[PDB]
């Protein structure tokens, strides 16, 4: 039934999570095509530091590439690859 | 090396995913306790309907409890349940 404090205070603390964000806005400068799907799941750092004075900032970065459907209204549709930025590593860090 | 169309695809569509909230949107009219952990890992619906006519909605929800620390300034510290809304169920609706 309840979520024990050290399981929640682990899963809550600042690391790389998995993160839906828009494609426009990883790639706001594209103008041509719609994408399907039109967000992705990227790890992306968040959760807390439990200290005013820290923030969950990344310390390791890599991108991750993707099949996305690039749709040109009634031209045609395409699979191609995209890729995006990822946090591999997190830490709390003073602000 | 590249992650295919329909693991993209279904990744990202609508479901709950887990989400790290900070516990005063939850509970904002709490004014006498800091808490630790300050935010909490909930499912909530996110991700992608790909349909501008669609949004991805709860249609089932319940509560889960967890033990939070609450802290009083110098006053002492004591780990209570709080409950918490999450969602079990998420769809693509008409806005
Ligand atoms: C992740 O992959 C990135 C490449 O991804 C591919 O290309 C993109 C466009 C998509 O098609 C994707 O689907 C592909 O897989 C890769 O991007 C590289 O990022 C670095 C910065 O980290 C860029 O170098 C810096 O360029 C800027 C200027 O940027 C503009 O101009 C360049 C042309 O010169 C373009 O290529 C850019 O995209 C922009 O249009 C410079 O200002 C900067 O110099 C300054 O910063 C460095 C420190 O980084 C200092 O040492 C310098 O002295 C300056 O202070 C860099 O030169 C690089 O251009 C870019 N490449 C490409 C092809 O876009 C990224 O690195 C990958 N990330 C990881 C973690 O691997
Ligand atoms: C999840 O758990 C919730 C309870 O959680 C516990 O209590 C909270 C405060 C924390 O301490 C937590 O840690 C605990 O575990 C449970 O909350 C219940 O939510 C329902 C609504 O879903 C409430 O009923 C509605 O109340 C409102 C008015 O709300 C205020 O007044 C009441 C006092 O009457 C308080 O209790 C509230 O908290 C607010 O201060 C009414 O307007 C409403 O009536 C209208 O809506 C219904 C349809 O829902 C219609 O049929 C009516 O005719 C009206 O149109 C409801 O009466 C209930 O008060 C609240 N209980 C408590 C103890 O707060 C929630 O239901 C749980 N969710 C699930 C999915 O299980």
């Amino acid at each position: 039934e309840v979520v024990k404090f050290m399981d929640v205070y682990q899963r809550s603390y600042c690391h790389p999570i998995e993160t839906l964000v828009d494609i426009f806005q990883e790639y706001p400068d594209e103008i041509e095509y719609i994408f399907k799907p039109s967000c992705v799941p990227l790890m992306r750092c968040g959760g807390c530091c439990n200290d005013e004075g820290l923030e969950c900032v990344p310390t390791e970065e890599s991108n991750i590439t993707m099949q996305i459907m690039r749709i040109k209204p009634h031209q045609g549709q395409h699979i191609g690859e995209m890729s995006f930025l990822q946090h591999n590593k997190c830490e709390c860090r003073p602000k």
